[PDB]
DNA sequence: GGTTGGATGGTAG
DNA sequence: CTACCATCCAACC
């Protein structure tokens, strides 16, 4: 009945704020290095000093670098981000039991079993935004609504360290007049893709064929926004599970070569194995990005879990075969682990 | 309909 | 960039 939504501020940017207050109220900009050349890489996060300038998570260093040297590139540190989000995660489900962990950033709180109504949901909802900051010293966003959807939607509208009630009668102006853009789980692909055919607003989708959207956006991303648009979405607050966990590195020279990528691919394994801590998978996928960045993957599922040693000499043979099948030089290369017991 | 195989494609931090 | 998931095109119990 009632959904609490709470967002990380610029998370990673703002933990590097946090342990080093060198840097605040300034440019801050969290790279991944790729490995080869200099300024080999992406933004993965950027405070918001940095992206009023455009500076922002997906796009190059040497783009953000050229946009604005000035600022503060740092090197991503997921461990030490890890480590504060699992503390904040503790402490928001004290405030209720049933929570959905979305992302490292990102938790979902029914509490339509704790509070009678959306005032009761504000204060609520003050109270964990304050103390977060005084345990952690972390601004973050609570949106407050009907569903998750719409629970996200108003912490997306409040942003920066903010708070937002979307109640009834905002959520059904918000179906008729809200961009297909600003709807969670509906990326920049989708939106400029239905935008070509005048697909431009959330009620719009009730205006064309369930084939005509299905044939162009595909099954889930159909049926999901059309719930929506009526009002028809409210799904539980379901725990979430980890169905993989793989690790890809990038070479500093395209290889055929069997020798020479195994260094890459045996120090992928070990890094992933560090990962999966206590868990076990029964099946597993070597990853290969070639010369023209195509992906090439060839994978085993066993009636077993898969040791590490095992790994190292499955891993070596499903390189192996796409040696044998494809003639280009490979990049990148990586594990992955699922089907876990 | 279920498992298991491999392919680009997409969303997000 | 890296991480993780989805979509689809396939064989076959
Ligand atoms: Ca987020
Ligand atoms: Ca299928």
């Amino acid at each position: 009945g009632i959904v609490l939504f709470v967002d990380f501020d610029y998370f990673y940017a703002q933990v590097e704020e946090v342990l080093n207050p060198s840097l605040k109220g300034k440019p801050v900009v969290v790279c991944v290095f790729s490995g080869r050349f200099e300024d080999s890489g992406a933004v993965a996060t950027a405070n918001y000093e940095a992206r009023k300038f455009g500076v922002k998570a997906g796009i190059p260093i040497v783009e953000a670098k050229k946009i604005l040297p000035n600022a503060v590139y740092l090197p991503m540190r997921k461990e030490v981000y890890q480590q504060v989000s699992s503390r904040i995660m503790n402490l928001l489900r004290e405030y209720s039991e049933k929570i959905e962990i979305a992302s490292i950033d990102e938790a979902y709180l029914d509490i339509s079993d704790k509070v009678r109504d959306y005032r009761e949901a504000y204060n609520l909802g003050l109270e964990i935004k304050n103390k977060i900051l005084e345990k952690e010293k972390i601004t973050v966003t609570v949106g407050i609504s009907k569903n998750k959807v719409f629970a996200k939607i108003a912490a997306d509208m409040a942003k920066p360290n903010g708070i937002k009630v979307i109640d009834d009668e905002e959520v059904k102006r918000l179906i008729r007049e809200l961009d297909i853009a600003d709807v969670p789980g509906i990326g920049n692909i989708t939106a400029e893709k239905l935008k070509k055919l005048g697909i431009n607003k959330l009620v719009d989708t009730l205006s064309i064929e369930f084939d005509k959207l299905k044939g162009m956006i595909g099954e889930a991303k159909a049926k999901y926004l059309i719930s929506l648009a009526r009002d028809e979405y409210n799904e539980p607050i379901r725990t979430r599970v980890r169905k993989s966990i793989g690790r890809i590195v990038t070479m500093k020279r395209n290889s055929r070569n069997l020798e020479e990528i195994k260094p890459y691919l045996f120090r992928a394994i070990e890094e992933s194995y560090y990962k999966l801590d206590k868990r076990i998978p029964k099946a597993i996928h070597v990853v290969a990005v070639t010369e023209d960045l195509d992906i090439v993957s060839r994978g085993r599922t066993f009636p077993h879990g898969i040791s590490k040693e095992t790994a190292y000499s499955e891993s070596v043979k499903l390189l192996q075969k796409i040696l044998e099948e494809d003639e280009r030089k490979i990049r990148r290369i990586g594990v992955r682990f699922s089907k876990f017991i």
